[PDB]
C-alpha cells in the first residue's frame, strides 16, 4: 500500500557513557566513536574512505587508543557501524558500507566488485542503516610498529559514495562505531608518538604513512596523515636535501627550521580530512634521518 | 542573596559552507557579555554566584531542506581551547547534535559550589563554571544564511553584594582598561602607520567615544561592522563620537595614528 | 618479654590487578604504583624527595596518567603509601613519610620541623610501615597547564632519609602508592607532551620545570625532569644563544641539532633519578622560543 | 518574578538656620534616579513592583552641640506639595 517519503529525517544523537568493567584477564570496554563524514560524489564510480579496525589506531578510535596503550592484546567481542543521514530526501546516489577482513587489500575498483564483498550493505544517502560485522575469538596484538596487518589488524571498514547530483548536499552523512573490545595482558604505559627513519622503520601508533615517488627534482617523500586533527612533525636530515618541508595538500601548515646537513625542522601540520599531508624532496633514495609524528 | 531564573539568546548560528567545522564558544559566567545580556546587569552588583539549574536550547530557523548538522556540548574547563577534530567534540560528555531544521536541548548537571563573578584577570578554572561549544558543519552553498539560535535557560543564585560595577568600559589607548569587557584593542604596524582596531565581544548597538591628544592619520572607520556613523571631527585635541552596530562577535572599527600607544582616552557602551 | 631481631626481613611483592568500574558520573579506578627507591643518607639532617599527588603527574603515576587523560576532574577517595625494606637489620638511621596538604611549600629544613607535620610516620630502614592519609570530598581539576597547585593538586608526599652509617646499604627501600581515584566528567582525549615557551607558559603534563639562574656567561635555564625515564626535548631558538643544549647532571644525553637563530635542536635525554636535567645559556633574560617535552 | 532587599543612600541633609522648615522630597518608585541608585538597573528589566517592606533610617553626622530638628514623613500622594507649616508637617501619619 501507500508509503510516504519525508522531506527529511532527523536523527537525535547523544553522546552515551562508555561502560568499562574488569574481568579476570583484563578489562571490557564498550563505547561509541565517530569515524568521518561522507562527502558528495558526483560520479558513477565509487570513491572510498577506509578506516582500519584496531585499537591504538588514531584514525578510527579517539578515546580507546588511550585505554589500549596500557594493554597488549585485544579481541573485538562486538562491533557495529551506523550511518546518520544529514541530507534532504531529494539527494540521489547511494552510500555503501563494507567490512574487508583483510586490512591490506586496496578498496575495489568498480561498483560490481564492491557488492561482492560479504555483508556489504547500502542505502540512499538520506536514510540511516547499520552494518553489523560478525566477530571471532582470536586475540591479536595492539599495533606497535611495522608489522603485517594480517597479523595484528582485525579488518578494515570501507565507505563509498557515488551517483549524487550536481546540486546535492555537500556532505551526506557520518559513520559511527559501536564496539565492545576485550583488552588483555598488561604492560608499562607506552608513549603515543610514532618515530622512525626513512628506511622503513616505524615504532608507535600509526599516525603517518610515508610514500616515495621518483621525480625530476628527486625522490619525493609524502607524509600522509591517517587521522584528522592537529599534528606536529620533527624531522632530522643527515644530508642536505633538495628542499625542506612543504605543504602538499594539507591546511594551515607552518614549519620552524631550516633544511641543511644535521639541521632539524619542526612542522605543526593541521589536517581537515584524512589523507592530507606534507612533502619533502631529496636526491638520495632511502635517505638517512629520523622523523617523529605527534598529536599536538 | 537573590534567585533570578530567566532565558536569554546567546547567538544565532550561521552557515558553515567550508569543509572544516567551525566552533564558537561562550564562557558560562554571569559577568560575560558574550553569553548574557540581562543577567550581566544584575551580576554587576554581586560578587558570587551558583547556577542552581542550567540548560541550553536550539531553536531552528532554516528550511526543512538544509543539510549539515549542529552540535552543542558543555566543557567544564573554561581554559581549554575549542576542539580540533569532530570526533573529540563528539567525545565530550553529554554532547547533543541534530540537523539544523529541528530543535533539541542540552541539560547541564550543576554542582553546589560558589564562584566569584568574573573580573577578567583571574584563573578561568577558579571563577568560571565552564563553557559552551557550538559546532556547525556540512552545509552546501544552497543552504540558508542562518541555521538557528542558541539560548540559555538558567536559574542563578547571586550572593553577597557590593558597589555596582561601571556600566561603561572606560579605558586608555595601549594601557589600562576598566569596566565590563565590552571591547578589546589590537595594534599592527602598517604602511600609513600603527593601526589600532577594536573588536566588540558583545552583539548589539554600541557607542564608542574617543579623544585624541595629537592629530591622527585618520579618524574612525568601519572595519567589518554592520552599521556605522561618526559624528565627531578627527584632529588634535578633539573627540570623535561614533555609533557601531555589531551583528557577529569580532566586528569593530579602526583608526590610524603612526605613533604606537598614542595618548588618549576611549569609552565603550552598549546602548 | 623477649623480642628477637632478624638478620633481615623479606617482603614478597606481586603486581596486583587494577580494579576499574563505571559509576554514574565517571569511573572509579583502584591500583598500585611505585614512586621511587630511597637512598642512603650519611648525614644527620634529612634529605627529601617529593612526589605531587595528582593524576596526570608522570613523576607519581605511570598508568593512571593515561586513564586520567580522558577525564577532567578527580577525587582521591582512598590513598595510602607503603614502604618495603631491602636492607639488612644492621642499618642505622631512619625513614620518614609525611603528606603535606600544600603542594607548593618546600620541604622542611630541620628534623624538628619534619616531625611537626600531621601524620608523619617513621621507622628503621629495615622494616616496613604504612602511611594512610585522610581524604576529603572536594573535586579538583586534573593538571593541564600552569596553574596554582593549591587549586589543582591534592597534596605532596615527602620522603626523608638520614642517620645511616658509612658502610650501609646503598638503597634502603621503596615507596608504593595504593590509591582509589574517582575520575569524573569527560572530554576529547588530550595529548601527553608538555609544550611552552620560556616566558612562563606551559600546556600539558608536568614533565619539566625550567629555572633561570644568572651567571657570568648569561642566564642559564635548567630543564629539570620531574619523572625518571626516557625523554625527548625539542627546542626552537629565535635568537642565537650563547650555547645549545648541554648535559648538566643527567645520564646518556644526546642532541641532534645546532644552536643559531631560527635553528631547532632535538635532545634524547635519559634520566636515572628524578631531578636530573639539561641546561642552556642565553644573554637575554626570558628568551623567545619554544620547547616540547615528551616521554620517548 | 524576583524579590530583592537593599539599603541605598538617598541624600545628606544640610543646615537650615531659618526656623521655618526647608523640605526636600524624594518620590518612591523603583525607577527613580533621585531615590534609588542601584535598584533602577534591575527595575528597568521589570514593569511592575510591590514594596513588601520599607524603612527610612536617619543616621546622624553632626556634633553634639547642634540644635534644630530633622523630620522624616511619608506622604502617600506623590503629587501633593510639601506642607507649608510645622503643624501640617506633624499631622502626617507616622512623622518622626
Amino acid at each position: 500500500t501507500r508509503l510516504s517519503a519525508p522531506v527529511a529525517l532527523a536523527y537525535r544523537e547523544v553522546s552515551t557513557q562508555p561502560r568499562v568493567s574488569t574481568a579476570r584477564d583484563g578489562i571490557t570496554r564498550s563505547g561509541s566513536e565517530l569515524i568521518t563524514t561522507l562527502k558528495k560524489n558526483t560520479d558513477t564510480e565509487p570513491k572510498y574512505t577506509t578506516a582500519v579496525l584496531n585499537p591504538s589506531e588514531p584514525g578510527t578510535f579517539n578515546q580507546l587508543i588511550k585505554e589500549a596503550a596500557q594493554y597488549e592484546k585485544y579481541r573485538f567481542t562486538s562491533l557495529r557501524f551506523r550511518y546518520s543521514p544529514m541530507s534532504p530526501s531529494t539527494t540521489g546516489g547511494k552510500v555503501a558500507l563494507a567490512f574487508d577482513r583483510d586490512a591490506a587489500k586496496p578498496p575495489p575498483n568498480d561498483l560490481a566488485s564492491l557488492y561482492n564483498i560479504e555483508g556489504c550493505v547500502s542505502s540512499v544517502p538520506w536514510t540511516g542503516f547499520i552494518l553489523t560485522v560478525p566477530t571471532d575469538s582470536t586475540d591479536r596484538f595492539v599495533a606497535d610498529g611495522i608489522s603485517d596487518p594480517k597479523l595484528v589488524d582485525f579488518g578494515k571498514l570501507i565507505m563509498a559514495t557515488y551517483g549524487q547530483g550536481a546540486n546535492d548536499a555537500a556532505q551526506l552523512g557520518e559513520v559511527r562505531v559501536e564496539y565492545t573490545v576485550q583488552l588483555k595482558n598488561r604492560t608499562g604505559s607506552t608513549s603515543d608518538a610514532q618515530i622512525g627513519d626513512f628506511a622503513g622503520v616505524k615504532d608507535g601508533p600509526r599516525l603517518v604513512s610515508w610514500s616515495k615517488t621518483k621525480g625530476t627534482a628527486g625522490w619525493e617523500h609524502d607524509c600522509h596523515f591517517l587521522g584528522t586533527g592537529n599534528f606536529s612533525l620533527t624531522l632530522f636530515y643527515e644530508k642536505a636535501p633538495v628542499s625542506g618541508l612543504e605543504n602538499a595538500d594539507a591546511s594551515d601548515f607552518s614549519v620552524l627550521g631550516e633544511a641543511a646537513a644535521g639541521s632539524v625542522q619542526w612542522a605543526g601540520v593541521k589536517v581537515a580530512e584524512r589523507g592530507q599531508g606534507v612533502k619533502m624532496v631529496t636526491t638520495e633514495e632511502q635517505p638517512k634521518g629520523k622523523w617523529q609524528a605527534l598529536r599536538i
